[PDB]
RNA sequence: GGCAGGUAGCUCAGUUGGUAGAGCACUGGACUGAAAAUCCAGGUGUCGGCGGUUCGAUUCCGCCCCUGCCACC
C-alpha cells in the first residue's frame, strides 16, 4: 500500500540500506528503513493514519517511526549530507558497497533493485568496499563496522579498503573519535554468533589497542578464545534452554590480565550486564582460590558447596580448565538430579534447620 | 536496539533466598449537639505481568508491560 500512497502524492519510496542486503541474504527483518524523494513524513502519517496506527514525527531528522504489527517502520528524507537530493545523492553518503543499494517500493518499477555502484557485485563476489576512498576518515567508527561486517557475512576487504583501513587506524584516527559510538559498535559486535572472527580482524589491525587502554595480545589469551569457542559451542549444544550472552565471556578472557581499574572503567563504559560484572570481580581474585578448592575437591558434596552458589558464567569459566572440565560436566548433566517423594519429606519436618537437614539429607545421597 | 528506575492513594528505603516498612488519606470505636483534632489500634501490599529453576522467588534466569534518559541503524 506503500506504493499507492507514493503513487497518490506523486512521490518515490525506496527500501534502503542493510536491510536491502538482509532481504538479498535471505534474512528477513521487522526493521525496515525507507528513501522517500519528497516529503517522508507526510508519507508515514499518512501510511499510520490508514492503518490506524501511532505514528512518531521527526521534523529535525526529517524522519517519522511507526510500528505496524511486528513490523518496525522508519521513513527518511532523502538527504546529501549525514536543493532536492535524489535517491542517488543519498546512497552515495553510505559506507559500504553492499550497504548502498535500494529496492523501489513504487507500484510500476516494483522488485526492482536499483544498484548504483555495483554493491551486487561485491555482495556476489563476498567483497567488503568502500564507496569513496574518505570513507573511514569521514567515520572513525566505520573501521571497527567492516570488520564486524567481514566477520557475520565471512567476506573479504578490497586492497583498496584494506590499505585505507590500515592508513586510518594508523593515524590513529579511532582515538580522535566519539567514545560512545566506538564503545556501542564494539557492543554491536560481540553479539554477533561469529564474533570471533571479529575479534581475529580486530587482531590483525589492532584496534583494540587504540581504544582500551594498556590493552596488548598474546597466545594464551587466543587460545583460552578458543577453548572457550569449544566450551560456548557444547554449553549451547545440550543445555541450550540455559543459554546466556556468550560475548561478555570472550570480553572477560581479553580483560583477564588488565589492570582492575582499566576493567572496571571499561565496564562502565559499555554498561555491562549486572552478572558480567560480577563473573569479572570474581574472575580477578576469588577464582584462583576457587580453583585451587576445586582442585582439592574429593566428595561430590563439597562440589556441590563450591558451585551451585555461583553463576553460569563462572562455570563457563571453570570449563577453561581440562582438570576441571569433565568435573563439571558431571555437576550440569549428573550432580544435579533430584526430587523427594511426599511421606519421607514429610517426615523431615517431623527454619534453618530443615534446609540443613535437606543438605545433610542431599550429601546423604551423594556419596 | 542496549543501561537505570517499578514498594501502599502520593512521595521513598530494604541482597548472604527464610514468614516486610516510614510520613499523610481508609474503615471502626472511645471522644462529640455535629465536625475536626487527638488516642487505642489496626487494611496501609497477589513489592510490574506471565512462565521456568528451586522444598520455597521482590532476589536467579527467560519472554513482555510502563516510565525516563543515554545511543543511534
Amino acid at each position: 500500500m506503500v506504493g499507492q500512497i507514493a503513487k497518490e502524492m506523486g512521490l518515490r519510496a525506496y527500501i534502503v540500506g542493510g536491510v536491502v542486503r538482509d532481504i538479498l541474504l535471505g534474512k528477513e527483518v521487522w526493521d525496515v528503513d525507507f528513501v522517500v524523494e519528497g516529503n517522508a513524513i507526510e508519507l508515514a502519517k499518512e501510511l499510520a493514519r490508514r492503518h490506524g496506527v501511532n505514528v512518531h514525527p521527526f521534523p529535525e531528522f526529517g524522519t517519522a517511526h511507526l510500528k505496524i504489527g511486528k513490523l518496525k517502520l522508519e521513513f527518511a528524507t532523502a538527504r546529501r549530507e549525514t536543493e532536492p537530493a535524489s535517491l542517488k545523492e543519498d546512497l552515495i553518503r553510505r559506507d559500504f558497497t553492499i550497504n548502498a543499494m535500494a529496492i523501489s517500493v513504487n507500484l510500476e518499477d516494483y522488485g526492482t533493485l536499483i544498484d548504483y555502484f555495483g554493491g551486487l557485485r561485491d555482495l556476489k563476489d563476498k567483497v567488503i568496499r568502500v564507496l569513496h576512498p574518505v570513507s573511514f576518515i569521514e567515520d572513525p567508527v566505520r573501521i571497527l563496522r567492516a570488520l564486524r561486517f567481514a566477520g557475520r557475512l565471512n567476506f573479504k576487504l578490497s586492497r583498496s579498503t584494506e590499505k585505507l583501513l590500515k592508513q586510518a587506524v594508523n593515524l590513529g584516527l579511532l582515538k580522535e573519535a566519539p567514545r560512545g559510538r566506538l564503545i556501542n559498535e564494539i557492543k554491536l559486535a560481540l553479539r554477533e554468533d561469529r564474533f570471533l572472527e571479529i575479534l581475529e580482524l580486530y587482531r590483525k589491525y589492532r584496534v583494540l589497542e587504540e581504544i582500551i587502554e594498556g590493552f596488548q595480545w598474546n597466545e594464551k589469551v587466543l587460545q583460552k578464545l578458543y577453548a572457550l569457542r569449544k566450551v560456548v559451542d557444547w554449553h549451547a549444544l545440550e543445555f541450550s534452554e540455559e543459554r546466556i550472552d556468550y560475548g561478555w565471556l570472550y570480553l572477560l578472557i581479553l580483560i583477564s590480565n588488565l589492570d582492575y581499574e582499566r576493567g572496571k572503567h571499561f565496564l562502565e563504559e559499555m554498561s555491562a550486564p549486572s552478572w558480567v560484572r560480577e563473573t569479572y570481580k570474581f574472575m580477578k581474585f576469588k577464582l584462583g582460590s576457587l580453583k585451587e578448592e576445586l582442585k582439592k575437591a574429593k566428595e561430590n558434596y563439597e562440589v556441590y558447596r563450591l558451585l551451585k552458589p555461583l553463576h553460569t558464567s563462572v562455570l563457563l569459566l571453570l570449563m577453561l580448565e581440562e582438570e576441571l572440565k569433565e568435573k563439571i560436566k558431571l555437576y550440569l548433566e549428573k550432580l544435579r538430579k533430584v526430587k523427594l517423594p511426599k511421606e519421607k519429606i514429610e517426615e523431615l519436618k517431623k527454619g534453618k534447620e530443615l534446609g540443613e537437614r535437606i543438605e545433610e539429607l542431599k550429601r546423604e545421597i551423594m556419596n
